[PDB]
């Protein structure tokens, strides 16, 4: 609560944003990023970062202009504690925490990702229903339970678009309650209806933040950040981690009525896998591409049987999952590294998730650079011609997720801009930076001063002003 990360809760609009170089004319569209952010003082004592309410910052970029705006998602959590004026709600996932007033309320913070789909605005948290928002005027509409027709309690903050369909798929885990093995596949038409839900178990209740989509599969990564009742009725975190469990890989196809038993279960070594670039199915093989560590990234979620953090075992590295359908047992086809480069927030271009696409864009960790006073490069890899780019933010910044921005409605793969935040962290001020994809490392082509301090973000989508109602 102090330092780069003070407190903000500032909604405000500013128009035309100052700049050093040229806004690409290309640009007629919205970055919407969020920021957990915290309405009240915390009810507990050192809350995580990870666990303030959600503020969703837009950057309307056209007319070779930046127009700010940043407003509240107004959860259920944030509104009874806005007219209670005070703190209601307590630690991580951990409802135990919470005043007896708000028991059985939705607990969201919406804090995770800001994601425009079906011209709704999403403010995501894997913990419960969206919430939507217009993605114009930015008012909340309430959480997205689809006319009561979400059985599942949960709803992924990773969706992800299936280019042929238009659909987004998704995933709810905790689906029956907290702690429970149960997980709904969902999938939402372009209209914004929900067109599918699908309960089914899984080996054991974990953390499953995220997954891929292939033309035919859910592809779902189960890694061992075990949780339970028990572990939050002596107040420990939600989850730990147990470097003594195998790691599973379930594939679901994307049919209407699936059973448990259509769903083919892989299974490797102990490891921690994250956030997922993309996978792809290669005749009756799925490469699934993610950010491996050797063991547990979270220091805060930490090692179930007290080992303390191993900061090198947490050094994360995209890599390739592969799994042959058409085998039996549950041995992996292989595991490949993909990059010696130190990776995480993988980005592709959208409009080919699900096909084996060429390029990839990562927040990366260069222990080598100075810092002067942590995520301190842009990385762009051609997995095609193996060439690696990298671009530094100097030696008193830092970077939040990158966002890949189409330089055209029918460009090729990887033809565009990356946008993103730049924590200017010696002089406590912000940029938005403008890229061009394909050549990050002679630099931003626009750096756009934000007129407001903005706090560790998480996840941030591009819509175009036709998706956003802009036009």
């Amino acid at each position: 609560f102090t330092g780069f990360n003070t407190p903000s809760r500032i909604e405000a609009d500013i128009a035309d944003l100052a700049h050093e170089g040229t806004i690409p004319q290309g640009l007629n569209g919205a970055f919407y990023r969020v920021q957990p952010d915290p309405q009240f003082p915390p009810r507990l004592d050192d809350d995580i970062a990870f666990n303030g309410d959600g503020m969703i910052t837009r950057f309307h970029i056209h007319d070779g202009q930046v127009d700010f705006r940043q407003r509240w998602a107004k959860t259920d959590k944030w509104k009874l504690e806005n007219a209670a004026g005070k703190a209601l709600f307590g630690a991580y996932r951990n409802p135990l925490t919470d005043d007896e007033a708000v028991k059985g309320e939705i607990r969201s913070t919406a804090n995770t990702n800001a994601f425009v789909f079906g011209g709704k605005l999403w403010a995501m948290k894997e913990d419960s229903p969206a919430l939507v928002m217009d993605p114009a005027t930015m008012e909340t509409f309430g959480f997205e339970k689809f006319g009561g027709k979400m059985t599942g309690q949960t709803f992924t903050a990773h969706p992800k678009v299936d280019p042929k369909t238009g659909n987004m798929v998704a995933i709810g885990y905790a689906a029956s309650g907290l702690c429970t093995d149960d997980v709904t596949y969902m999938e939402v038409s372009p209209e914004g209806e929900l067109v599918r839900e699908v309960w089914f178990k899984v080996p054991y209740y974990c953390m499953m933040h995220d997954f891929g989509i292939t033309e035919d599969y859910l592809v779902l990564h189960i890694v061992p950040s075990i949780g339970s009742w028990e572990r939050l009725e002596q107040g420990k975190p939600h989850f730990g981690f147990d470097t003594t469990m195998p790691v599973h890989l379930g594939i679901i196809p994307r049919r209407d009525g699936v059973r448990q038993e259509d769903i083919r279960w892989f299974t490797r070594d102990n490891c921690f896998a994250f956030h997922v670039l993309n996978a792809w199915q290669e005749g009756t093989k799925i490469h699934f591409v993610t950010c491996e560590a050797k063991n547990n990234m979270f220091p805060f979620f930490p090692d179930v049987h007290g080992a303390p953090f191993n900061g090198m075992e947490a050094m994360s590295h995209p890599t390739d999952w592969v799994v042959d359908m058409a085998s039996n047992g549950e041995d992996f086809a292989g595991i490949v590294k993909l990059s010696d480069t130190a990776a995480e927030f993988p980005r592709i271009d959208d409009r080919f998730t699900g096909q084996k696409t060429r390029h990839g864009w990562f927040l990366e960790m260069d222990m080598k650079r100075p810092v002067e006073l942590l995520m301190n490069c842009l990385f762009h890899k051609d997995f095609e011609t193996g060439r690696e780019q990298h671009w530094w933010c100097g030696p008193v910044s830092s970077l939040q997720e990158p966002c890949f921005v189409p330089r055209a409605k029918d460009a090729p793969e990887g033809d565009g801009w990356i946008v993103q935040v730049c924590n200017r962290l010696e002089e406590q001020r912000s940029d938005l930076l403008i890229f061009d994809a394909l050549d990050i490392e002679k630099g931003p082509v626009a750096t756009v001063n934000i007129p407001i301090r903005l706090r560790f973000g998480l996840h941030g989508n591009w819509a175009n002003a036709d998706e956003i109602g802009l036009a």
